[PDB]
């Protein structure tokens, strides 16, 4: 079976992009190490810590039903059909278009949903997505953050690039609407990366962006696989230093789009929601091996991809020791999403079963509308010490960290250059730039 | 029951916007006479004709299951779940955003879909919507036709108006893409009508269009209810001779957006896919009464809306005789969608059942992938006499009729001023201002 299934008292659903979308038609392709495995194992980590915890859900064990989405909303729709036939809540998904398609069918069967990565403004709708919630802020605030950064840098002439789907198109739309409403920020052109990219499509996009030579700055709402190929095409056409990249949360502080393409990505300003690196997950993930992690059905494929061998592999390899490892940026949000579900179940248990230590007969079948009420009313400190809470729409506060990709001597890092919390707090003095030429006649 | 269920050998699904979307938290609202009932009854008419026909599907009766979409895609998704868990094929829907959501769930259970009104270019994609087909052409040709009409009339400065959803936004996007490449057409502003509009919204939209008074021409990709309220606000602010209206297929030759607002809609150039009025349906629909049409569950509500009475109503009222009636513009496409399904089942019957006059043991279960091939390869003269065919993508050819709303003395009509078949053919001599 191509699924992770662990039995418990209350079973929680899981949607993760373990594999990236295949090239042209093919549903599933290459494995996602950071975006897939790191986040998937973070849910398993959280559940293990909750079941261990004597205070949170005493004498109660959470179940597991993790399914692969293959970076496709169409593929995730038929996978989400297995949730409805027992599943009490769903953690996920990653991409907004994927979360939207699943939320359309979960609301009819009244199953609460908490996402860890989906940021599309449409998901804030309390009528169309009444059972949807998220521990990440909507793109309404991220677009405003990117407007402020562009204003501070004085780049009044910008181009926009987006991946086909809700996140890319409506994220850029949010940036465009703010530009038209207030300020002197003007948009040169809006390009869209197709969902099924043709051979040589990425080379054509770069050439299309060169049709406005004055527009050096590019606002980018694209997935990590698209960013890598955009930067690859920019290197292929010798456009080093020309484009000034502005990346959203899908870019973040990720190693995937910049791997082996460090020089072309220099000086790129990136956005990511307020998060911290969790030491607890790092200790757990490093201890995971081929021998002890049979629970993860995709871990064998991960082993082959992480160390670069065929199952050639000794089995005595260790993560972070034999290969490069850094915790994925949204690992915190996966853990905080599971805890938000757990605390809500704990709070519902206190009202329905006031005496019994464990699952009582009154809490035999979990009501979807009732559980959702406890999710929205929950208030606790997360896995990083940061408070986790939901508003009237079921969204997280608009809090962001701003990074810049910098190269010094030989080392590369995403240096924290500022943060956006209701208003901008950018340090221009700490920003570094690469050396440049395209003449204009307009 | 809130649906029409007629049992047969092969059951066909139907999705029709009987009611419009509600105002507040309400899902279903006002009953649409033309867009809803006329088209719904056209499917029932088509099925009645096929069952009567001794040549097409001999000794085989087609069943039907028609559901209400209530103009909402989220409501239509709930209804479309009753088709799955037997349905061999689904006919519908009208709106593109509705058809898209339905096509997402039908492909998983391999149920072929033929639409009569949905024109969004996204639906042409063979990877995303592999089981979707349509007897109407995509908006990519309709947007090009609009650019040609705008260029020929000498309207270099234009404004765009779109209803929230796949049809409005992608229809305007396609227009903008062609206008961005060409030099003869330039866009002043792009307005978007909200899906859930607040009070006083339509008057604000008109005021925003008046911010650029040189842009008199307005290209509209809006639904029946949205066009009406746009024209209502324009009449309210006395903007009669100022605006020049360009209407898409959702405007067409319909009377619903222009009812009691004839003066404001004068000289409006509208487009519609090539169609003809069918005499066979008109004879059928005029004979439909409260007494004989118990089949249609919404017909009692339609009767109150059509004649303006309460069940006040005598029952002796007659359609066309007592109330103003004209066949809806897309009635042909509904009928041709059913015949496309019928001929495909007829051609599959010939290959699977050698010489049987009826269902053979091999025709026990209808394979969706196999039926899809017979739908795409179908070739027949339709209900209007015009040929019905599908291409590699599953689309009809980009053939359109161009109309203009003209007023003479007291009479009002949508006069044919030209047609678009890959190239523009506009008759300037038949236009009035
Ligand atoms: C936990 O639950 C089990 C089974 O219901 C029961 O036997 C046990 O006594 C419980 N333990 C505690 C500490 O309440
Ligand atoms: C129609 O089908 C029925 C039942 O299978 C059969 O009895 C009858 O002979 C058929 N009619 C003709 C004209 O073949
Ligand atoms: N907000 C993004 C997901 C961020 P990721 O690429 O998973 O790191 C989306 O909704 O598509
Ligand atoms: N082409 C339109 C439908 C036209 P109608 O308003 O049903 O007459 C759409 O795709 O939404």
């Amino acid at each position: 079976a191509h699924s992770i299934r662990v039995d418990g008292d209350i079973i929680l659903g899981g949607l993760f992009p373990v594999h990236a979308k295949g090239e042209r038609g093919v549903p599933c392709g290459e494995l996602k190490k950071e975006k897939g495995i790191h986040r998937l194992e973070a849910m398993l980590y959280a559940i293990d810590q909750i079941n261990k915890d004597p205070d949170l859900l005493s004498n109660i064990t959470l179940g597991v039903r993790i399914l692969d989405t293959c970076s496709r909303d169409t593929y995730a729709l038929e996978q989400s059909l297995t949730f409805v036939q027992k599943i009490s809540g769903v953690i996920g998904a990653a991409a907004s278009s994927v979360s939207i398609m699943v939320a359309n069918i979960l609301r009819l069967f009244k199953i609460p949903q908490i996402s860890y990565a989906s940021t599309a403004p449409e998901l804030s709708d309390n009528t169309r997505y009444d059972f949807f919630s998220r521990v990440v802020p909507p793109d309404s605030y991220q677009a405003q953050a990117m407007v402020d950064i562009v204003t501070a840098l004085g780049w009044n002439y910008v181009s926009t690039l987006a991946s086909e789907g809700n996140y890319g198109e409506s994220g850029v739309e949010a940036f465009t609407q703010i530009s038209r409403e207030i300020g002197g920020v003007s948009i040169a052109q809006s390009q869209k990366i197709p969902r099924e990219p043709r051979p040589g499509e990425f080379e054509k996009i770069i050439k299309r962006l060169l049709e406005t030579p004055n527009a050096r700055a590019v606002i980018m709402f694209a997935n990590e696989d698209d960013i890598r190929r955009i930067l690859e095409a920019a290197k292929k056409l010798n456009q080093s230093g020309h484009f000034l990249w502005i990346g959203s949360d899908s870019w973040g502080s990720k190693i995937a789009p910049v791997y082996q393409q460090e020089e072309i990505a220099e000086g790129a300003v990136t956005i990511l929601p307020k998060r911290a690196s969790i030491d607890g997950f790092d200790r757990y993930f490093r201890s995971r091996t081929l021998a002890n992690n049979r629970r993860n059905v995709w871990f064998a494929e991960f082993w082959e991809e992480n160390f670069g061998c065929k199952l050639k592999c000794t089995g005595l390899e260790r993560i972070a020791r034999d290969s490069s490892y850094e915790q994925e940026g949204k690992v915190q949000f996966v853990i905080d999403a599971v805890y938000s579900m757990a605390y809500a179940l704990h709070n519902m248990h206190k009202d329905l079963c006031p005496g019994y230590i464990g699952l009582c007969p009154r809490m035999s079948t979990i009501d979807g509308k009732e559980l959702l009420g406890y999710i929205r009313a929950v208030n606790f400190n997360g896995s990083a010490g940061t408070p986790v809470t939901f508003n009237e729409n079921g969204d997280a506060p608009g809090r962001y960290d701003i990074f810049q990709y910098q190269i010094t001597n030989k080392s590369t890092e995403y240096k924290v250059i500022g943060h956006w919390t209701n208003q901008l707090h950018l340090k221009v003095e700490d920003m570094q730039w690469a050396h440049r030429t395209h003449p204009a006649s307009e």
